[PDB]
């Protein structure tokens, strides 16, 4: 009956949905996360093309969303927390790793405040697993400062507060296919104009992947 959807980080229930591609998040305490989408899709409809996982419905309290791991044979996820928290500073002062695929392994630990160098050791462990070959895993951290400069240049314009949104990376092993996406509208606001604190996230972690995809 029900698949539990490997899930990186966060506490809302998801499963695999009855047919392939699609996943069914609950909204757990209220809506708003449908209400963004819908607000999105209205006024900002090219981002929301581009930089998140496809709406197809709605089930009762599910969402049906695009499975952004289904084109992958072996995929390898990052969460990475862009927008405010709650209450607390970020883990690595512009953004919060959330989780990673194999983060195990390496000691990772959610509550863990990181100076710059962790930071940077706890993106390669993530990096690890797309093996030795130093110019298929350049080409994927490219991929994504491609598609991450282009989501900072579009976020000077859109009149949101993207508190608590993460960034889903995503790379097959075989570094064949890559791409990062934007998830959970659960607490994003509208407001008067564009999110600063996001617009830092995004350019902070474009620093980083630029330093990584250069060095020798
Ligand atoms: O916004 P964060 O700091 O990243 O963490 C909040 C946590 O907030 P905080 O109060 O510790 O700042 C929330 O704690 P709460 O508001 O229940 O005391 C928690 O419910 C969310 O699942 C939790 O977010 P999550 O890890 O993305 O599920
Ligand atoms: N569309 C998606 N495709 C694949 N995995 C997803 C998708 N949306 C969310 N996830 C997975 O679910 C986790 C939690 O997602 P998120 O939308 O942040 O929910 P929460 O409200 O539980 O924090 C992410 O870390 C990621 O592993
Ligand atoms: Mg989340």
């Amino acid at each position: 009956s029900i698949r539990i959807f490997p899930r990186i980080a966060g506490r809302s229930y998801i499963i695999y949905g009855q047919t392939s591609g699609i996943i069914c998040k609950r909204m757990e305490k209220s809506d708003n996360e449908f209400v963004i989408y819908n607000y999105i899709s209205e006024h900002y409809d090219k981002f929301l093309k581009k930089y998140v996982p496809k709406l197809y419905g709605k089930n009762n309290d599910m969402l049906l969303l695009e499975d952004l791991t289904y084109n992958y044979n072996n995929p390898n996820v990052m969460d990475v927390k862009i927008g405010a928290r709650k209450r607390k500073s970020h883990t690595s002062g512009f953004f919060s790793i959330r989780g990673y695929t194999n983060s195990h392994d390496y000691k990772f630990d959610p509550d863990e405040y990181l100076t710059s160098e962790s930071t940077i050791n706890h993106i390669k462990n993530f990096m690890e697993a797309g093996g030795e070959n130093r110019d298929k895993t350049k080409q994927v951290l490219l991929k994504w400062i491609m598609k991450l400069s282009e989501l900072a240049n579009d976020l000077f314009e859109i009149n949101l507060k993207f508190d608590g949104v993460s960034l889903i990376f995503i790379y097959d092993d075989d570094c064949s296919k890559c791409d990062v996406n934007v998830v959970d509208f659960s607490r994003v606001k509208l407001i008067d104009t564009n999110d600063q604190m996001t617009i830092s996230a995004v350019t902070n972690l474009i620093k980083i992947l630029s330093e990584l995809a250069d060095n020798p």
